[PDB]
């Protein structure tokens, strides 16, 4: 059931971009209001890892697995100590290689775009606002024509706007902060890290500061830096290097001489405060058109537990098949009822997130 009509999912993360091709399967008309200026765009951030499970089952139910396996690249994980010691090693056991292998965010987004009908998704469309007209909404997009839909599937981000007609929740700070960086040619441009970290992930912690690295991200080293926010903050500049340099030297002053390397050989860094999108409110009972919300726009959180695309990616699968079921009749329901399983998960994963960087930060912890 539940056809003739069409959908707007306003987001083209890897979660709006999967559930595109879930509904696009089962012959639902989809487009996906994207606000990049083009696919080649390039995507900061780091490494996905799709869990057996929950993720992985997405990609394939989409036929995706296979290409996820082929292009991810499995990681062992080191842990080390402000003094350049490694503590731990687990590489990566030839049977469970396939458990989480590191997939780069462009990578996965052209194995999703691939797998889209031509033309789904509209590339330049920054969606602004939403008017719930007649049969179905108005979406208006800055400086490009508005288009109109049965159904908003909201895919956008932990930041997405266009939430109140869903929930007048809104996102709280989490009071920690990372900061984060690429490195380009690693292996002769940060050489001392390149090689502790021997091809692969390496964790840190020392004194409520947390470092994290992966030193294969296509050949680009990415690291992040996380830590309580200082309290002097409220309501440095990102902008200025040498001054997130020094503010990172001052942090990371008892730390071995290595580590430091890193940070002087970092060109731009981006500030990022960690955020929640919290599960608290049951989401309106009233809502004037179809309308519902998938990915970090549901759940917003923390990114210290694995979590975040993996939540994305199955309230991907459960809400795609909602929809395609004769086993419902409306959708006002078949929605009502992707929201009831995702309270559930999303709530146990902020609290599991939530929980981890509760943890880390407080006196000197031993890793997952
Ligand atoms: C430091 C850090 C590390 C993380 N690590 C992991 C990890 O290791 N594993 C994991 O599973 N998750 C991790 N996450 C979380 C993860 O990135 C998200 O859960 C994931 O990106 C999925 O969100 P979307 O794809 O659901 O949202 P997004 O990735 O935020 O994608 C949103 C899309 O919608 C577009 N968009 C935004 N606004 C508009 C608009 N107004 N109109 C139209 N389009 C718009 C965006 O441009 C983008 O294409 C991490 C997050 C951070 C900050
Ligand atoms: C407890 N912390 C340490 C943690 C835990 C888990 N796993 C669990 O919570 C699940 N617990 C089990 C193991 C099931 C018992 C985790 O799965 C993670 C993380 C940490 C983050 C670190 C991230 C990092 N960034 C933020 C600087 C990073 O460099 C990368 C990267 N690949 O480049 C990340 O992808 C990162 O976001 C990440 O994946 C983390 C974890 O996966």
């Amino acid at each position: 059931l539940l056809s003739d009509k069409n959908v707007a999912i306003i987001g083209g993360g890897p979660v709006g971009l999967t559930m595109a091709k879930l509904l696009q399967q089962n012959g639902i008309d989809v487009s996906v209001y994207e606000r990049d200026n083009d696919r080649e765009a390039r995507i900061f951030g780091g490494t996905l890892d799709l869990h057996k499970g929950s993720g992985q089952e997405a990609m394939k139910k989409a036929g995706l697995l296979q290409t996820y396996y082929d292009l991810a690249l499995p990681m062992g994980v080191n842990i080390a100590d402000k003094k350049g010691n490694i503590l731990s090693t687990k590489n990566v056991k030839p049977e469970n290689r396939f458990d989480n292998p590191e997939i780069n965010r462009n990578d996965l987004r052209a194995i999703l775009l691939n797998s889209l009908e031509n033309d789904t998704v509209i590339w330049d469309r920054k969606l602004v606002m939403l008017e719930p007209g007649k049969k179905k909404w108005t979406l208006t997009f800055e400086n490009k024509p508005s288009e109109t839909a049965d159904l908003v599937i909201l895919a956008n981000g932990g930041m997405s706007k266009v939430r109140k007609f869903v929930t007048d929740t809104e996102v709280e700070e989490t009071g920690t902060f990372n900061i984060q960086a690429d490195i380009h040619q690693p292996e002769i441009n940060c050489p001392g890290f390149f090689q502790l970290c021997n091809g692969n992930r390496l964790m840190a912690s020392h004194q409520g500061n947390l470092l994290f690295a992966n030193p294969n991200n296509n050949g680009a080293l990415h690291f992040g830096i996380s830590f309580k926010t200082p309290d002097e903050w409220k309501n440095v500049d990102f902008q200025n290097r040498n001054s997130v340099v020094d503010f990172l030297l001052k942090k990371f002053s008892d730390w071995d001489e290595r580590y430091k390397e890193l940070i002087h050989a970092t060109l731009s860094f981006v500030g990022l405060a960690t955020r929640i999108f919290p599960l608290e409110k049951p989401w309106k009972s009233k809502r004037p058109l179809p309308i519902t919300m998938i990915g970090d726009a549901a759940h917003l959180m923390p990114p210290f537990a694995g979590q975040g695309v993996n939540s994305g990616l199955v309230d991907a699968l459960i809400l795609s098949d909602n929809l395609a079921d004769g086993k419902f009749n409306s959708i006002e329901e078949a929605v009502k009822n992707y929201e009831q399983q995702m309270f559930i998960y999303g709530k146990e994963a902020q609290e599991e997130s939530t929980q981890n960087e509760i943890e880390m930060f407080k006196p000197d912890f031993t890793f997952q």
